[PDB]
């Protein structure tokens, strides 16, 4: 048993709730809650920005020590980082951006790092300003993660889209 609430059983291990992954992190403060990065961890807009502004700007500045001893991910890729004031850890991962020419096929290689943790509150990844159809990312995400992923669907006429739609 575990914290998550008000989510709706998709299969035996994806879970979706119509809430803002912020709040949601706020009040359940999971292990690992999943960013949706980009390659130098700029968290200028979307989930990224919004979890950034949440930590007061302490998630952008612990990416950019990072990205300064690492250099940048790869587009699939991840890293573990802190969860600073909303979870114990937050595993950045980078979901293809299709509007800036990113192979969709990478979409599966980027849900793969969830694998690598029991329990995720997460985001769907490469949708919304990435550019992808959340249909699909929804699709993959179920095909690909085998650990307990807990999907934050702010936008409610999506989220009644997804689930109305889900196979
Ligand atoms: C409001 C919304 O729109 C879509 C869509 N395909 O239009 C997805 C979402 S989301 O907010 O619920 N989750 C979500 C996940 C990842 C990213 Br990156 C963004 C953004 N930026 C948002």
């Amino acid at each position: 048993v575990n914290s998550f609430s008000g989510y709706l059983k998709l299969t035996d291990n994806v879970y979706i709730k119509n809430a803002d992954i912020v709040e949601e992190a706020k009040k359940v403060k999971p292990t690992v809650v999943v960013n949706a990065a980009n390659v130098y961890l700029k968290h200028g807009g979307g989930v990224a920005g919004a979890l950034n502004k949440a930590t007061n700007n302490a998630m952008q500045v612990e990416s950019d020590d990072y990205i300064a001893t690492n250099g940048p991910l790869k587009v699939g890729g991840s890293c573990v980082l802190s969860g600073h004031n909303l979870a114990k850890h937050c595993l950045h991962v980078v979901g293809p951006n299709v509007n800036k020419g990113e192979d969709i096929q990478l979409l599966k290689s980027a849900y793969e790092n969830f694998n690598q943790h029991e329990v995720l509150l997460a985001p769907l990844l490469s949708a919304g300003i990435f550019g992808a159809d959340p249909i699909h990312s929804l699709r993959v995400c179920v095909d690909t993660v085998r650990t307990n992923v807990y999907l934050a669907v702010f936008d409610k006429n999506l989220y009644d889209k997804l689930v109305s739609s889900f196979l």
